[PDB]
């Protein structure tokens, strides 16, 4: 079975990362070499390397290539790939596919010999039973990942040639999600190339972007580097210098996932012929709002959106009710607003149609909208670690969890916990020693 948890995720969160140790220290180590102009990592030995060369005067070529670094190995650094391996990645993905029309998906990738996007984003999507997906890698130059051809065959993927820098060919066309990575690729130009992105995303697709932040350690550190090649540094900007950028493609900002040393996650999505949008009180008590959906679905003539708001309790579940009706003819139109607020102390806000907050969020143009203490996002689902779960008991006994399988037995919580001690004919003892029999041998082998 596939056993994930449904859980809040905020549309945007800062300083996802800082859970991670391994992350710090190495954070902790490359702005220790920095100062003043160390491990198994790729980037702090190329930080290394840089510095052993010369303290002082540091040689742009030489710093630029070494033995050990010619390899795309700087997203395999863990800062770089931060983001991807956490649960950011999913959460985006998932809001991504959510918000369809249809039951199929068409994604196109940029980059993808250093994004390397390709080798993640489709296994991530396997939980979904019935999502078909169409998944292509597109590079500027065709030896460009030439390598790892097995494992671009192994997953149902298309090669492609596209360069952001000029216009998409037509064989990609109008596509559902882009995926870019800018982090460790390189893109022509940030205005041209989210031009020429936006121009082959169709009419309210989504735009997966990642990227370091400039203004910010880890930013400032690659700047110092890498200063050989230009178009990479022009990818890394600053936090406001995307927001900026993106307005000025007529790209609307959805999703922003921010790490705490400065990387960030982007997801836009192309604005959709705004319309005149229905609105629709889901909260009466006697589903009498049943008919009126009912017969609002019906003229499937027209095209107005029609939104599905229930402010007057935190247990309508008005969302798996959008899920159900989504799938049934006329479902490409529903969409939802609940105010769900665990603490009494937490206020509400006002969804009237004046507000600014509805504004936002019709902006937005997104099925599911939830307000959860101070925030806005959807429930999501997230695979759960498989790590068996345990606890301190003084009453445990032994057992193999897979029969004949010696390498499996282990300690189990045993039912000693609950007992009476006043019966003469129960006599708890305690175990200092055990001894074992052929008889437990011959059980524990099968």
């Amino acid at each position: 079975p596939i056993l994930e948890k449904f859980c809040f995720t905020p549309h945007t969160e800062e300083g996802c990362l800082s859970e991670r140790a391994a992350l710090q220290e190495e954070l902790q180590l490359c702005k220790g070499l920095v100062q003043a102009l160390p491990s198994q990592q790729e980037l702090p030995r190329l930080l290394s390397a840089a510095c052993r060369l010369q303290l002082n005067g540091n040689l742009q070529l030489e710093l630029a290539q070494v033995l050990a670094q010619e390899r795309p190995k700087l997203p395999e650094d863990p800062l770089l790939s931060g983001l991807l391996d956490s649960p950011a990645l999913k959460a985006c993905l998932d809001t991504a596919v959510e918000n369809m029309p249809s039951l199929k998906m068409k994604v196109v990738e940029v980059l993808a010999g250093h994004g390397h996007l390709y080798s993640r984003i489709p296994g991530l999507l396997s939980p979904h039973p019935l999502l078909q997906l169409s998944y292509t890698a597109t590079d500027r130059h065709p030896q460009a990942l030439e390598a790892a051809q097995a494992e671009l065959q192994q997953h149902d993927v298309a090669q492609g040639q596209w360069d952001p820098a000029d216009p998409a060919p037509s064989a990609l066309g109008s596509a559902d999600l882009l995926v870019c990575n800018c982090a460790v690729a390189a893109l022509g130009d940030p205005a041209s190339a989210l031009s020429n992105m936006v121009a082959a995303l169709r009419e309210g697709g989504f735009l997966l972007l990642h990227t370091l932040l400039r203004g910010h350690p880890l930013g400032d550190i690659v700047a110092f580097l890498t200063s050989t090649e230009p178009q990479y540094g022009q990818g890394i900007l600053s936090q406001d210098a995307w927001e900026s950028l993106f307005s000025r493609v007529s790209l609307r900002l959805v999703g922003l996932k921010k790490s705490f040393y400065g990387s960030t996650l982007f997801l836009c999505r192309r604005p959709t012929p705004q319309d005149s949008p229905i609105f629709l009180p889901v909260d009466d008590t006697s589903f009498r709002w049943v008919e009126s959906l009912k017969g609002i679905l019906a003229d499937e003539d027209s095209s107005r959106p029609v939104w599905l708001k229930a402010i007057n309790c935190a247990t309508s579940g008005v969302v798996g009710l959008v899920n159900c009706l989504r799938r049934e003819p006329g479902g490409n139109r529903l969409r939802c607003v609940l105010l769900s607020n665990l603490s009494s102390t937490s206020h509400v806000p006002e969804v009237d149609p004046g507000s600014a907050e509805l504004q936002k969020v019709l902006q937005g143009d997104l099925v599911m909208n939830v307000y959860r203490d101070g925030a806005w996002g959807a429930f999501r689902h997230f695979l759960l670690e498989e790590d068996k779960p345990e606890e301190p008991t003084a009453h445990a006994f032994v057992s193999t969890l897979t029969r004949g399988d010696l390498s499996s037995i282990r300690w189990v919580c045993s039912s000693l916990r609950h007992a009476q001690p006043t019966c003469p004919g129960a006599q708890l003892c305690t175990v200092y020693y055990a001894s074992l029999n052929f008889r437990d041998i011959m059980l524990a082998t099968g």
